[PDB]
């Protein structure tokens, strides 16, 4: 029965905070925070008490207009809210001031002000500023910030906060201070401070239009300063992209990026002072796997793009979160697609959406991208809000085209720059462009708003007709969203369907690609002068976030896979072929299990599909990244969206059969390709250059490592020789793959020790090594996890360490879901232990339970018993309690 906030209840504050003047004085065993708030009474004031958020603060004194308030008589504080009785609240402009004590050195929850190794750092989104000092801690309370930080100079030579550094000064006793002025009004969740012995790389950027000089700095601890350069390159690329595509320039004289080792999320867009999980900022080619480079490009870009979509235009309230996150992910997706120029970039986003986000949207946690209520906002930084939000933001571009999309985006910025905004404000701007494109001032996007308010994944299904004498082709389309616990009645959405038509005789396009606008529950689209029966290429680029039911034969899907122009449709046609096979074999194994059959049949894999995989693999002009997708079955969390009461044992048996069906025909091709790809995949050009990344070459290594895994599982003759040579590669992607694939051989623990020694002296590489062990397909994985706990992880409270040890293992379909329930018990024990010092990470660790009600009856009960046991833990966090109550349909 928690405190629940509702979107419909929004109302402006009765107060105004115009300026914030902070003095943050860091000592070994306490930090003293002095704060002066220059305040006023708003037009919405009705004489209410003045209530500040303030969580876990120790009050030394509080004052109004430099007269101390008296506890009990004039205020009360209950460790969450400071209430000043209205009788003592002025009726015009006044100053509120306070001095509180906080303890970053024991703040293991990494919210508010905390210590990460030898760095002091803040994290204030969403509602952490109230853990530093008193505030009306909501994003519509925008103010200007004057921040002084003081500390021991030897321990903390670098002091940072938002904006211009206006003074530096020495203090008796070996201390010093620095003062910052941020001229841009901001909500308090964008405040940040950093103190540490930081080293940096720097550059000067000159903006495109106003020719402003901007100093760019990237910071880390001294040991890792050599890992800063790619992030700086990524920042320069991000700034140029926002200038080139959106015409947006940076608006301060300096921008700082800072890496810290202990961080709950990827990074944070604090104004002029972006703070990063080190794993999302630091890399070097000797000490990072390839995937670090796309991760840093993404996160550095994302944080930079927030400078407009989030900071200069911010949020009226937290229900609008997708307005900054969906939009900023979309901006980062456009950026990364342009930077990498690989079709796999878009494909990876689709692969993530249709696995983890579709799972979420059919789970008890399902919510629209603009939720209707919350208890802890930190539980709603979800793949729905971010990734479905991004697809909803991308649909605007698909509908409008680039020219009118840019026009609408510029309207959004112009109308809302410097202010809070709502999702409706964005839709309104897009609507102005829509009216232009349609040349119709009665056109509107009112229906489009359902994408913000309606939960659940739409299902879009197709039927076809071709009249050869008339040369007339028809596509009959239906949409359906399943009722859920948010709406028992669902409405049709505005679904853009990018389509082409392929001539199956020559593989050629038969129409100009066109985007069909489905706005009704069903529609028929007719095409004339279609000279022969086509195969339709549907939802090109994955043009709407939906379940696609193409009702094509496997023969037609093979032709698309081979000849279509659109990477997504080729990949999806392959996905659909696999799913048809998976569901068939799954049912065959399931019946044999349920009926305790002594003999039964399995349906073999389609031989023409196997031939098509071989054809694409052997094509020297086809794309290595795309090839790695075609030889992999769909993700387990994708598959589960199509199976009721999923028995994970039967699914594992199903995958095993299909992979071996294909390998028994293609392993020699796999081996030949693994060998022929080596020269180009592993070429050492630019290995000593952190300013250039070859994303195509990286995709060649991904393909090689995918093929090696398939060949190792298959026990291909003498493949251990290749694994051992692979362990000698300079590329960590390769030598960590050699550990993974050696799980099937007696050399596993030899390579475990070899790669440990290669990893143990770099904090981030060791975490990648932990992930590799955790995900190893070992029969003794439970004993290996104990080894990691006892020898490596031990008592670490570092979120990266804990997540590395446990989350990859939870994707071990056969072992995590052991029918004894021991894997559920193991992870629940970790969740409960972690919740006592880091509620956010504890809730992140709950991820495997999200599919609990989609599993077979026995596993459902096992998972539910562990969740209810977690709910019984004394002093459970609000974060974890809310999450588990919602997930078990109690909230
Ligand atoms: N505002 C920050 C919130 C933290 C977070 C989370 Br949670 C998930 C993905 C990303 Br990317 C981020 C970075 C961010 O800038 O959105
Ligand atoms: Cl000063
Ligand atoms: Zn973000």
């Amino acid at each position: 029965e928690p405190k629940i906030h509702y979107r419909k209840d929004y109302k402006p504050s009765g107060f105004i905070i115009n300026n914030v003047t902070l003095n943050i004085n860091i000592h070994d065993n306490e930090t003293i925070v002095r704060s002066v708030l220059d305040m006023d009474i708003s037009k919405h004031n009705v004489g209410e008490d003045l209530v500040f958020d303030g969580v876990g603060l120790k009050i030394n004194e509080i004052s109004i207009n430099n007269k101390k308030l008296v506890e009990g008589e004039e205020y009360t504080y209950d460790n969450e809210f400071l209430t000043i009785f209205s009788k003592f609240v002025p009726k015009s402009k006044f100053a509120f001031s306070s001095e509180v004590i906080i303890h970053p050195e024991t703040n293991y929850a990494l919210t508010g002000l905390y210590k990460s190794k030898n760095i002091i750092v803040s994290q204030c989104e969403a509602t952490g500023f109230r853990r530093i000092t008193f505030f009306i801690d909501r994003p519509d309370m925008m103010a200007k910030y004057d921040v002084t930080v003081t500390a021991d100079k030897e321990k903390y030579p670098v002091l940072l906060s938002n904006g211009d550094k206006v003074n530096e000064f020495e203090i008796p006793g070996g201390r010093h201070g620095a003062r910052f002025n941020d001229p841009h009004l901001k909500p308090c969740y964008l405040f940040a401070v950093v103190a540490g012995d930081l080293k940096h790389l720097s550059a000067t950027y000159i903006t495109k239009y106003t020719k402003k000089k901007v100093e760019l700095y990237v910071f880390s601890e001294e040991k890792y300063v050599s890992k800063l350069q790619w992030a700086l390159e990524c920042l320069k690329k991000s700034m140029a992209f926002d200038e080139d595509y959106f015409g947006l320039e940076y608006d301060l004289s300096r921008l700082n990026l800072v890496a810290v080792s202990d961080f709950n999320v990827g990074a944070m867009e604090n104004k002029g002072l972006n703070i990063f999980n080190a794993n999302s900022l630091l890399a070097s080619k000797k000490n990072s796997i390839d995937f670090s480079y796309a991760r840093i490009l993404t996160v550095v870009g994302h944080e930079y793009f927030h400078n407009y979509t989030g900071n200069r235009v911010t949020l009226r309230d937290w229900f609008q979160l997708t307005l900054k996150e969906g939009l900023t992910v979309h901006r980062e997706n456009l950026f990364s697609e342009e930077m990498t120029k690989t079709v796999t970039t878009r494909l990876s986003h689709v692969d993530l959406l249709r696995s983890v986000q579709f799972l979420e949207d059919s789970s008890p946690l399902s919510h629209p991208i603009r939720p209707e209520s919350y208890v802890s906002m930190e539980n709603f930084y979800t793949t729905t809000v971010y990734d479905k939000g991004s697809e909803v933001m991308r649909m605007y571009l698909t509908i409008l085209g680039e020219e009118y999309y840019k026009k609408g985006f510029d309207i959004y910025i112009k109308k809302n720059d410097g202010n809070t905004a709502t999702c409706e404000d964005f839709n309104y701007a897009m609507e102005q462009a829509y009216k232009m494109k349609k040349a119709d001032n009665s056109a509107n996007l009112n229906q489009y708003l359902l994408w913000f308010s309606q939960s659940g994944t739409p299902h879009v299904s197709f039927k076809y007709n071709y009249d050869a004498e008339k040369k007339q082709y028809s596509i009959h389309v239906n949409q359906y969203t399943k009722p859920d616990e948010n709406q028992k009645e669902k409405k049709p959405l505005f679904i853009p369907i990018s389509v082409g038509l392929i001539n199956p005789e020559n593989g050629k396009e038969m129409i100009s690609q066109t985007t069909l606008e489905l706005t009704k529950e069903s529609d028929t689209f007719v095409f004339n002068n279609i000279a022969v029966k086509p195969i339709p290429s549907l939802f090109r680029g994955f043009s709407a976030p939906v379940y696609i039911e193409d009702n094509l034969t496997d023969e037609e899907r093979i032709l698309l896979l081979k000849y279509d122009s659109d990477a997504f449709v080729r990949y999806n046609s392959c996905t659909n072929i696999y799913m048809k096979q998976i569901l068939m074999n799954y049912n065959e194994f399931l019946k044999a299990k349920n009926e305790k059959l002594e003999s039964f049949n399995l349906t073999p894999v389609n031989a023409q599909f196997i031939d098509a995989i071989k054809y694409l693999l052997e094509d020297p002009h086809a794309d290595a990244g795309f090839k790695s997708y075609i030889v992999s079955l769909p993700q387990d969390r994708y598959i589960i969206n199509f199976v009721s009461n999923l028995d994970t044992d039967v699914l594992a048996d199903t995958k095993e059969y299909i992979y071996k069906q294909i390998g028994d025909k293609l392993n020699d091709v796999y081996y030949k390709m693994f060998k022929s790809l080596e020269a180009k995949a592993d070429d050492l050009t630019y290995f000593n250059d952190e300013s250039h990344v070859d994303f195509d070459q990286m995709n060649m290594r991904t393909l090689r490592n995918t093929l090696l895994s398939l060949l190792s599982k298959a026990q291909y003759p003498n493949i251990l020789n290749e694994i051992i040579e692979h362990s000698k590669s300079p590329y960590p992607s390769n030598w960590l793959t050699s550990l993974s694939v050696s799980a099937y051989f007696d050399k596993y623990f030899e390579l475990y020790d070899k790669t440990y020694k290669l990893s143990k002296d770099d904090e981030l590489l060791l975490q990648e090594w932990l992930k590799t062990v955790s995900r190893s397909d070992r029969k003794d994985i439970y004993e290996i996890l104990k080894k990691l706990e006892n020898e490596v992880l031990k008592d670490s409270k570092n979120p990266n360490d804990i997540r590395a040890v446990y989350l990859p293992f939870t994707n071990n379909l056969r072992r995590f879901h052991d029918i004894s329930g021991k894997g559920y018990k193991l992870i629940a024990e970790v969740i409960t232990k972690t919740d006592k010092f880091n509620p956010m990470v504890a809730t992140q660790l709950c991820e495997p339970f999200k599919l609990w009600n989609k599993l077979d009856t026995k596993r459902q009960e096992l998972m539910l018993n562990e969740m209810n046991t977690m709910l019984q833990e004394p002093n459970i966090s609000n974060n974890l309690k809310e999450y588990l109550l919602r997930l078990t349909n109690k909230l």
